[PDB]
Order: C-alpha cells, then structure tokens, then sequence
C-alpha cells in the first residue's frame, strides 16, 4: 500500500516534540487548510531488506491497517499517512495531557477510585480492540495518553500500536516482544499468543496504579523476563496494606501464567471490583 507523497510541510507546520522512541519522533502539528491540531510520528524506513535499523514496510503497514480500522473514544484515531524516501509520517489525534506514566510519577499514589477511573476506560478500550481481534502487544503507561491532566477524573487514550496484530486464529507465532516489566509469560517464553498477552499488562498496570511499584521489576530485563515467566511477584503489606481485597483478586486473576486461565477482557468488565527490546 502506499501514501500520501507530497510534502507534509506543505500542508502542516509542526512546532513541539510529543515523544521520541528508537525508530520514531513525534512531533505536535497544524494542518493549515483547517487550524486543526495533530500528533504527526515520523517512523523511519528501513534501507535495505536485511537492514537492523528502521522499521520493515510489513510492519508499518500492519499498523497502518489496524490504526485506519479503529474510532473508539479511548484509542487514537489516524488523520492522515504522508510518505517519503526517508520515513512514513502517521498524521494521529493529538493527545496532549501527557503520558499516564508522567502523571503517576508527578502525583502522590492514587486512591483504589482513582485507580479504577483509569483502568475502567483502559478496559473499555481494549474491549472494544479485542472485539476486533486486535491485540495490542505493548500496554503500559507511557502507551496511554490523558487529553487533559488538569482534571480530577482524566481520560484517557491508548497509543503507540506499533506491535499491534490481527489474532483471526487465536493466536499469532512471530517476533513479538514489548517492553520486559509488562509482557507476558508466553511472551518471555516465545510461544504463541493471543489476546491474553494484553490481559496479563492490564494486571501489571493495576498493580502499579495502586502502588507506585512495578511487580517483576529486577535490576537487570534478564532478571524482569525470569520474574516474568516464574510468576515471582507478590503484594507488599508496605504499599497494599489499606487496598481492598478485591483489588488483589482482580490483579490475583490476571497475573495468571496459563493463558487459558487469566481472566478475559469481558471477564474483568464483570469482575466485581469493576462491575458497577527485551536484551541488554
Ligand atoms: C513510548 N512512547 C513512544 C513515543 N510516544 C508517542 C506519543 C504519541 C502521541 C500521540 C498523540 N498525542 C501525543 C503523543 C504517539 N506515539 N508515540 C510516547 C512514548
């Protein structure tokens, strides 16, 4: 598939770094036709087939595909592709209240509340992603954007859908691998995987969200990815000690190694807390 090849500064001017990554910048713009503000991420090309640096057309496809499928209040929304010889420039919705990583390290711990204010719209998001057979790969804080912090119940999106993939089988057997703190066993393990993957982040996500520590953390990723696949984590009385017990059940239930085990993401809507790369 190919895009847009004019020149995307003839039609936006950007100003102001949103985010910077290994293959990719993203910087905020202004479509001139419309006043309209946008996320414009330059993911550069690879520059030859057998190329380590960049990113393979497949991929960027891939991503484009599943970007230009989804319109959910808690997803980004895709404007626009532009190409060139270089990179390929995603024109995405601008988020602009920052990450949910930034937030949490700005703010004192969250209260359970203001944890489930967050993790109530992740879930609608990735409801709405796995009703599609979309698994996202690479749920984490700094992969989720609030449109305002200076509110007391932000909302949130979900970004970055590089490692995103279309699961029409069940499941997918390629080189998938996020970051080290929030993948899943069958992810260290490299075995095939499913929307589970993701369900597995989302406990990682809650745990963090109640207590301001990362649960498999190790000093090194090799330690993180060992943590990972032996299920070594456990509830600190020092940071959970006035979080209810459900909210352990609910982490309790997704932290689960069989993927066949962990709760689904319609299972988690109905839990009743809620019911109202990887080398050195
Ligand atoms: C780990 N990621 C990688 C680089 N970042 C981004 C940011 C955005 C974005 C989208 C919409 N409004 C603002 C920013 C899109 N893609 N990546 C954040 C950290």
């Amino acid at each position: 598939t190919v895009f847009r090849q004019e020149n995307v500064d003839d039609y936006y001017d950007t100003g102001e770094e949103l985010g910077s990554g290994q293959f990719a910048v993203v910087k905020k713009c202004r479509e001139k036709s419309t006043g309209l503000q946008y996320a414009a991420k330059f993911i550069k090309k690879r520059r030859t087939k057998s190329s380590r640096r960049g990113v393979s057309r497949e991929d960027i496809e891939r991503e484009v595909s599943i970007l230009k499928e989804i319109q959910h209040p808690n997803v980004i929304t895709l404007h626009e592709v532009y190409e060139n010889k270089t990179d390929v420039i995603l024109i995405l919705e601008l988020v602009a209240g920052g990450e949910l990583f930034d937030f949490l390290a700005e703010k004192e711990s969250l209260t359970e509340e203001e944890a489930t204010e967050f993790l109530k719209q992740i879930l609608n998001g990735v409801y709405y992603l796995h009703s599609l057979q979309i698994a996202h790969f690479d749920l984490k804080p700094e992969n989720i954007m609030l449109l305002d912090r200076n509110v007391p119940k932000p909302r949130i999106k979900i970004i970055d859908f590089g490692l995103a993939h279309k699961i029409d089988f069940g499941n997918e057997f390629k080189n998938i691998f996020g970051t080290p703190e929030f993948v899943a066993p069958e992810i260290v393990n490299y075995e095939p995987l499913g929307l589970e993957a993701d369900m597995w982040s989302i406990g990682v996500i809650t745990y963090i969200l109640l207590s301001g520590a990362s649960p498999f953390l190790g000093d090194t990723k090799q330690e993180t990815l060992a943590n990972v696949s032996a299920v070594n984590y456990e509830f600190e009385d020092e940071y959970f000690s006035n979080t209810s017990a459900l909210a352990k059940d609910f982490i309790r239930r997704l932290l689960v190694k069989d993927p066949k085990k962990r709760m689904t993401i319609q299972d988690s809507l109905q839990h009743p807390w809620i019911k109202p790369p990887q080398f050195e």
